[PDB]
Order: C-alpha cells, then sequence, then structure tokens
C-alpha cells in the first residue's frame, strides 16, 4: 500500500540529418530529434516519471534510450519499487503518430517488464500553436505509478 | 489495490467568432476556442489510466457514430468504457491555463458538470485556473490549454 | 486505501531587480521571478497539486494574488496548504516535480529544494523529488523570459 506517483516532461528540437525515433520506433520523416543520446523524447519523459515516483532524482543526474529506460527500471527496482502502470502523451504537429503507437507501447512494456495493459501512449497535435505547432520540436509527457 | 494513473493534455486557438466553452460551461467573451479543452484533457487522462489508448482512437472525427457529439457525451461514453474494462474512478484533478477571461466564477459549474458525467461525488473532482503570466501564445490570448490527472482502480 | 492524485503548473516571468527564489532557495542571479508573492514557481506548482489532490480548489482560491500576500514567503503558503489538506482529512504520501529553465544552473540547488519541501510537508526526503530541465532552447523558456514548474502529488484520506 506504499504507492507513489511520478511525472515527467521532455522536449527536443526537430532537425535535418537525424532519424526520428520515438518510443523506440524509427518513424520515416525528413527530420529527427536532436540530443546527446538518440533523443527519444517519449522514453526520456517516461524515464523521468519513473525516477520521480521512486524519488531517485532525474535523467540528468543518472546519465540508446531503450537501454537507458531499462537501466532506469533496474534502479527503480533496486530501491524496492514495482512499477504498476505508465501513461504518456506525445505532442507533435507532424508526422502522424497513430500508426506507430502500438509498436511504442510494445517496446515500453518489454523494457519495463510490464504487460501491455499497464502501458499507454497517446498522441496529440498542438493545434498549430507555438514552436510545437510550427514543427520546431516534439514534446512528451508521462505519469507513472509505483509501489514499494 | 490495483490502482492506475492517467494524464491528459489539450490545447485550442482563441479567436473571435466562436463561443467559449470550457468544462461544459459557456463563458461570455469576445473570443472562443477553434473544442472543450478541459473535458478533452480529462477524457484523455481517463483512457490513459485504463490503458485504452486515447480520445483520437475512440472518437474519430472520421467516425459517424460520434459526428456532432458534445464533449460531455464523449466524456460519458469514455467513463462507460472505463467501467466495462473493469475500472472505477477515484478522482480527477485539472488545470486550465488562460490569460483571459477570469475563470474562478465558473469553476463550481465545471466541477458539477464533470462530476455528473463521471457519476462521481463532487469532492472527487477538482478544476484549477491559471494565467500564463503574459508569456507565450497562452500569455497573448492566442489559445487556452488544459491538463488533467486521473486515478482509477480495478 | 482512499488515494487521490493532484497535478500542478506554474510559470513566472524572469526580470531584473527581483530575488530568484525556487523551492525556497535564494539563488544568486541577476534576475528573479516576478509575482505578487516571492513568486516561487516550484512551491506554487506543488501547492496547487496538493490542493488539487484534496479537491480544495487552487492556490488562487486560498491565497489570492490581497496585500496580505505581497512579498509572502511561499514556504509559509505551502505549510498552510498542507495544514488545510490535513484538516480536510488527507495525509500526503509523495510529491514529484520538475523545474524548466534555460538559466541559471539548478542542479547545485536541487537537494536544498528537496529538503525545504520535505521539511514544509513533514515528509522524509525519500518521499520528495525535484527534477531540473532545460527546454532544449525552445520557446520563451528557451529565450529565458520565464521559468516553469510542474508537480504531482499523491495523498490518502
Ligand atoms: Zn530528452
Ligand atoms: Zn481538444
Ligand atoms: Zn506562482
Amino acid at each position: 500500500m506504499d504507492f507513489r506517483i511520478g511525472e515527467g516532461y521532455d522536449v527536443h528540437q526537430l532537425v535535418p540529418g537525424r532519424p526520428l525515433i520515438i518510443g523506440g520506433v524509427t518513424i520515416p520523416y525528413e527530420r529527427g530529434l536532436l540530443g546527446h543520446s538518440d533523443a527519444d523524447v517519449l522514453l526520456h519523459a517516461i524515464t523521468d516519471a519513473l525516477f520521480g515516483a521512486a524519488a531517485l532524482g532525474d535523467i540528468g543526474r543518472h546519465f540508446d534510450s531503450r537501454a537507458l529506460l531499462r537501466e532506469c527500471a533496474s534502479r527503480v527496482a533496486q530501491a524496492g519499487f514495482a512499477i504498476r502502470n505508465v501513461d504518456s502523451t506525445i505532442i507533435a504537429q507532424a508526422p502522424k503518430l497513430a500508426p506507430h503507437i502500438d509498436a511504442m507501447r510494445a517496446n515500453i512494456a518489454a523494457d519495463l517488464d510490464l504487460p501491455l495493459d499497464r502501458v499507454n501512449v497517446k498522441a496529440k497535435t498542438n493545434e498549430k500553436l507555438g514552436y510545437l505547432g510550427r514543427g520546431e520540436g516534439i514534446e512528451a509527457e508521462a505519469a507513472a505509478l509505483v509501489v514499494r
């Protein structure tokens, strides 16, 4: 009954010459996300939500973004926590994300050793507003529930 | 003891020539949303907690089953789907971010609409109001955002 | 087993001539956050998440941007928030949060922020978390026009 919640945020710029990788899925696109890692904004947001729920700090303190997510899960477990569920949203004007959501969920559940029914990924546009609306970047946000 | 959490986001442009409807409430104002940003966010948080995908998967602008549906009917159908999936709703919290108009006078009405649609006691539904301190498109009154969190249990 | 969750958001402009106070920490810097109170964006977001979890409205309902709160210490506001949440019958189980800022560097101050929040909520450190982010050079955040914070809280009645 010792439940905890975590919340995470990430954003990266969309630039020429990078592959677009979100939720571990390589999505055909003219630009990709800019970062030191592969810049997987969704996995990063979920990673931060998991560190937050476990009160283990953040991705900046601790560190392929799937390997990092798998290591995050290891650290959460090390602290005595079990992951109960993850929910998330990706915000991008383009490209279309719906065809790729199922693969992302499958990847996240594998990396977190969760059944598919405890993992969720939602897709949003930003209604043409802000840097998101202009296609300058992609945001992700996440929530995680854990228990010790 | 099988609890789950969900989170939701929505945003729309604020322009003259549309009514302003938030949380099922029509608010007198010179501009409107181009589109109930609060109900959408809550709807998405509930689907998320149940791991049922999102509002786009359930209620396609394509689908004829829901053409013209009010954001409240969609919220009600969301809740029915959440229950059949085996989940009971424990609470909802949310924030509306808008530079104008003032939203405090309307909060109890929004809470009442949401609690009704989700068949929840009023004290398990919360709506919070923020400005964006004149920063960004929110700050310029070009759009309004909402965010939501939901706790459920199977 | 009567758990509830809350979520919070805040933002303030970054301006010359103001103290920069985040998570109760006074951070040396040429600019500070603008607000009616001390404009502690992180404590405000956490305060809203707590009121939200307890279904008690928001920081605007409880602490109106009244001369009673000009210059107000946002740690005193957070403690009063916690007092009201407890009066409503709720116990706090944990808090998580994120600060998004182009500058200054926040990592050196995070542990102090966590300690302040934990003291104010009468929680052990291992139930309080503060994460620091940049906005990867995007938007008004990327231009340093303001600082955002967001929070999540779990409580139980
Ligand atoms: Zn990232
Ligand atoms: Zn919407
Ligand atoms: Zn504030």
